C-alpha cells in the first residue's frame, strides 16, 4: 500500500474539514494522466505538430487537449469559481450551483514546442482562494478581484512534468513534496517528500542564443560564470521552464529568463508560469525573482501580464543580483 | 493493424532472406522495453537515489541476457564492461554489437530524457572471433563505414526508437498498450540548415580558440539569430538536432584533449544516423566513420548535425 | 476525448464523505487489479494469498479515507474501529476479494461492499444500506453501483486509471432463459429446486441456456446484464446456505433490486432479513423477476 | 530480472526461423486483441455489427477486429502460405515471394458472445506445415491440400485466454507450455511450465440447459455423475471453450459439447477449435475424441467442418466413452 497524492492532502488537511482542496486536487490528477496518455501515444494518434492565442503563440494540437482536459476537470469539480487558462483570452466563470472558492490559473501544456522532438514537457498551477467576503459573478467581477490579489496570497502551486516518469511536484505553503505517477495503478506515489533546493551548486540554466540583446549587467553574469578562477560551472537548458526548474529544485543551481530588447517586460507570464513556480522554489529554500525583488510580491495588473525571472539556489541567485547592482 | 517495427524489418531484408538481423532487433527491442519499464517506475522502486548508477546495471544487464539468447551475435562491448563479451558457440551468430544501456543516466534523477545507444557491425567474410584476444583484433580492423546498422532509443514523454540499416533513417514510437513500436517517423531527413546549437557553454574557458570564435559568432553575428539548447543527454539533443535541425558539439576539452564520447557505442551510432538522414557528421579530422578503431573505449569530439551548421563550424576551424 | 469519471458521475449526484469513500475503493480495486494481472509473474498464485493482499488495500485506503467508523471483512472474524480524529459515519462490510480459488484458472473474480451509514450496531438490515457495489476482474475490469436511485456501471480505463461510466442505467431484463447453479449438487438439492431445474431443461415451451463460471460476482454481473438466474439453493450439507449475509448476498441484493431484478433467500427478501451475525449465511435466489417468480412458484407446490 | 519470454523459449526450442517469426506474428496479433477488449467499453465495440459468418455466426465487432489482425501479422510474417479463419468462408493465400511453410487455421476470437459480460474468451490456432514437394498456388490447390491431411499431421497448436491475466498457451509435439502477458514489457513471460492435466478429477464441464435434445446415453452419463453413490462431481460452464478448456488442463475434469438433435454433426469446429485443443490436451496427458476415437485421427473433408467433443481427464474421458458403448 504506497502512499497516494489524495492520501497525503486527506491527511494535510485538518479533522473533517470542507474537502473542496482534495476535489480540486482529484481533478488536477486526472487532467494530468489524461494528458500524459495523449503524449505518450501523440506519434500514433495524428497529434504532433499544431494547428492549421492571447500572448501571440501559434498552438501546439496539444496544447488545446490540455487545456480542455483541464477545464472539463476542474469545472466538474465543484471547487472551482474562476479558471484562467494561458490558451484562452478571458478568464471563465464556473456555473452558479458548481461554484467552489479558488480561482486557478494554468498552463495546461508548457514547452508545447518540444513534443515534436520528445523533449520534456509539463503543466503548471498556481491556487488562490476568493477573498472572505467577495462573490465573482462575471469576467469583470474576477478582473477587478486578481488585481487586489498577489503571489503570497497564493495558497498552493504545482507542475506535473512529463518525461520519462510522469511527475507532480506542489507545494501548499508547508514545503514542497513531488510524486511520481505509478502508470499500473493511475495513482500519484509520494517518491521526493520535503524537496530542499540546494543552497549553492554550479549549474546555469538559461539561452545563450540570445546572447546580444540581454543588459550589459546580465552579459557580465554570464561571462562570470564562464570565465572566473574559483568554480566551474556547468550550463543546462532544455528549453522547458517545467523540466529545467524541476532540475534547478533537484540538484540546485539557477534558473534564467532575463530582460531582453525585444521582450522589455519578458517572457515568461506572471500568473500560470512565473509566481507558481517562485512559490514552489520559495518553499523548497531557494529565491525566486523579477526586475524588482520577489516574484511573488508583484502586484498582478492583468491575466497575461509578463516579467523576467531569476530563480534557485539562493547563493546563486544572490550572486546573480549582485551583478545587478 | 499498425506498421510494427518487427514487421518494417521482414519487408526489409531480402527474399527468405537469414533471419538474424530480425532475431537481433526483437532482443534490442525487448531490452528497450524492459529498461523502459524501469525507468518509468523507478522513483517507487528505489532505484533512484533521492533523500544514482543502479539503472546503468540493470540496463547492461537486460541488453546483455536478450541480445546473447538472440542467437545472432558473436562479440558484444558494452559502456558498462571493460572487456568484450563473446556468445557461447552455436549461440553464436554473426553480429558484434556495441551499446550504451544507458546514456545519460546522471539525468534520472531529474526526469531529464536518457536513452540508448548501439552500432551493429557484422563479422568480416573469413573471420572467427573465438575469445576477447580474437574480437579485440577484429575491431582494430573495423570503420564506422562498416557499420551494417545503428539504432538508439530515446526514454521521454514517449518512447522512441530510431534506426537505420544503410538507406535512410526511420522512427518508431513504443505503443504501450501493445508493446510493440510503431513506425511514426518515415524517412527522417534532417535539414540542411537551422538556427539551433546544443552545446556545454559552461566549458567555454577550456575550449580551443576557433571554438570559441564559432560560437561567439553564432551569438554576435548581424545575419540571422541562433537559438541554444542543452539537455545534457546525447540521445535526448541528438533526437532533437534529427528532427528540428541545428548543430551539436562537443568538442576538445583542456581536459579531456581526446574528447568526451565514446566512438564505438556514442560517436560512431550516432554518426551513421546523422549522414543517413542527410546530415553532416565528423571529430578532429574529418568523418567520424572514416575514423580507425584502436580500442573499445577510445574517444573523440564530435561535431554533429545540418550539414550547413557543420560547415560553418567547420570553417572556423580552419586555423 | 475527456471522458465521464465515476468521481465526477458521483459528484454530479450528490447535492463530500460518500466522494472521499468511493476514491478510497476505487484506489483498492485499482491495486487489487494490478496485482491480479501480474500475479503469475509475481510468485502471488499457487500452482489465497492474493486474499490477504485484498484484504490489506481495502483497509489501508478506507481507514485513511476519513469517512468510515466501522469496517468489517470477510477476511477478518472482528469488526475493526477508525481512529477517533479520523472517523466518518459509514460502515462498510466487503469481501476484499470474491472467487479466490479461481485465480490460479484465469476465471473472474471479484470484491463486493455494502455501506450502511450511522446517524451497538447489533442488527442492521439490508433495507437501510444507503450504497452496495462490486468489481469484476476479468478481460476488462468493471466497477458496478447503486445509492438507491438505479444502478450504473464503470470500466475501468487503464491509461489513465479512472473508472469511467460506460453501462448507465444497468436494467436487468424482467425474462431471460439463462440459469446459473452448480448442478454437481442435484443429489443434494430439495425436491421442489430439482423440480424447477428438471422443467427449465425438459419443458416443451422455451429452452433454456446453462452459465455457472463459478465466481458470484461473474456469475452475477452476467446475471444483471443478459437477464436470467442466478441460485445458490440450501444444501444437505449447508442446511442454512453457503453465500454470507452482509458483505455478499446482501450488497448483490441491493443491486440486483435497483436494476429492477428480484433478490430473495429461504423466507423472502434478502434485504428484509435480519442480521444476527457477522458470518451469517443464506441462500441466494436472484435475477430477472419473472426467472425468480417460477423458480419460487415451485417452491410454493 | 530478465525473465523467460515465449520467443526466447521458442529460440531455444528449434536447433531456420519461419517458426519464430510465426510465433511473433501471433503474439502481435494477441496482444492487439487484448488490447482491444480491455478498453472495449470506452471505444464503442461491446455488441454486434448492425447488418453471418460461413456456420452462421451472427459477427460480434470484436469477431473483425479479431481477424483483421491476425491476417495483418501472419500474412506479413512471411511464414504462412494459407490461413483459414472461422470469420472467412474461403481460405487465403499469401502472395508470391511473402509465401512461407505453414497452414494455419485459426478462430480469431472464441466466446464472442461473453464479451459484453466480460467473461473470459480466447483465440484458437493449429498450425500444419506444407507437405514435401506440394505448393500452393489457389484456393483450389488448398481445398485439395487439407482434404490430404490429419490432426496427427498438426506440427504445433495453442490458444490465449483474455482473462484478469492474459494467458498464452501452445505446444510443438513435446508437451505443453503456458505462458503469462507481463503488460509492462508486452512479452508473455513463462509461468506454467510442463503443464500435466489429471488423469482423474471430478469436475463436468456441458451446457446442460441442452439435455433434452442429447442422446440417451449421454443424459445416461450426465445424470450418473450427479446421482452416482461413490463419487461426486462439480460442475463448471463458463460458456467460453478456452476458459473452460483451460481449467480442464489445470484442474483437470472433462468438457463435453456432445452430438445435439439439431447439430447432429457438431456446435464445434474441427479446424480451428477442436483439432488445435484436442493436441493440447493430447500434449497435456489427456484424451480427447469425439463421435468416432480421436479428433486428431479425423479426416478433414472441409474448411468449416464439424465434430461433437469429449476432451479431459483420461480417466473421465473413459468413464464417459463407456456409457457411450453400452
Ligand atoms: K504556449
Ligand atoms: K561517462
Ligand atoms: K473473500
Ligand atoms: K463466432
Ligand atoms: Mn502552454
Ligand atoms: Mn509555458
Ligand atoms: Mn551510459
Ligand atoms: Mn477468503
Ligand atoms: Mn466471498
Ligand atoms: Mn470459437
Amino acid at each position: 500500500t504506497p502512499t497516494t497524492l489524495t492520501q497525503y492532502i486527506i491527511k494535510s488537511q485538518p479533522p473533517h474539514s470542507r474537502g473542496d482542496f482534495t476535489l480540486l486536487m482529484m481533478a488536477i490528477q486526472t487532467s494530468v494522466k489524461v494528458i500524459e496518455k495523449n503524449i505518450r501515444r501523440a506519434g500514433m494518434k495524428g497529434m504532433l505538430g499544431y494547428i492549421a492565442n492571447a500572448t501571440g503563440d501559434h498552438q501546439a494540437k496539444l496544447d488545446v487537449i490540455s487545456n480542455i482536459a483541464f477545464k472539463a476537470y476542474l469545472l466538474s469539480s465543484t471547487s472551482v469559481c474562476v479558471l484562467g487558462s494561458e490558451e484562452e483570452e478571458q478568464m471563465i466563470i464556473a456555473e452558479s450551483g458548481r461554484r467552489g472558492d479558488y480561482l486557478i490559473f494554468f498552463d495546461p501544456l508548457d514547452g508545447s514546442s518540444n513534443i515534436d522532438a520528445n523533449v520534456s514537457v509539463g503543466s503548471i498551477w498556481g491556487v488562490w482562494r476568493l477573498p472572505k467576503d467577495t462573490t465573482i459573478n462575471s469576467v469583470e467581477d474576477a478582473n477587478a478581484v486578481i488585481r487586489m490579489l498577489k503571489g503570497t496570497d497564493m495558497v498552493s502551486a504545482g507542475y506535473a512534468v512529463y518525461g520519462s516518469a510522469t511527475n507532480l511536484v506542489l507545494t501548499s505553503g508547508h514545503g514542497v513534496d513531488g510524486f511520481t505517477l505509478d502508470p499500473n495503478i493511475g495513482e500519484f506515489i509520494l517518491t521526493h517528500p520535503h524537496i530542499s533546493i540546494p543552497k549553492k551548486r554550479s549549474i546555469y540554466s538559461v539561452n545563450e542564443g540570445n546572447y546580444g540583446k540581454w543588459e550589459p549587467w546580465f552579459k557580465e553574469y554570464i561571462d562570470y560564470l564562464k570565465m572566473n578562477k574559483t568554480t566551474r560551472y556547468s550550463a543546462r537548458y532544455i528549453g522547458s521552464m517545467v523540466g529545467d526548474i524541476h532540475r534547478t529544485l533537484l540538484y540546485g543551481g539557477i534558473f534564467c529568463y532575463p530582460k531582453d530588447a525585444n521582450q522589455v517586460e519578458g517572457k515568461l507570464r506572471l500568473l500560470y508560469e512565473a509566481a507558481p513556480m517562485a512559490m514552489i522554489v520559495e518553499q523548497a529554500g531557494g529565491k525566486a525573482v523579477g526586475s524588482n525583488g520577489r516574484i511573488l510580491e508583484q502586484s498582478i495588473t492583468r491575466l497575461h501580464q509578463r516579467t523576467p525571472v531569476y530563480f534557485g539556489s539562493r547563493q546563486e541567485v544572490d550572486l546573480c543580483m549582485a551583478f545587478r547592482d
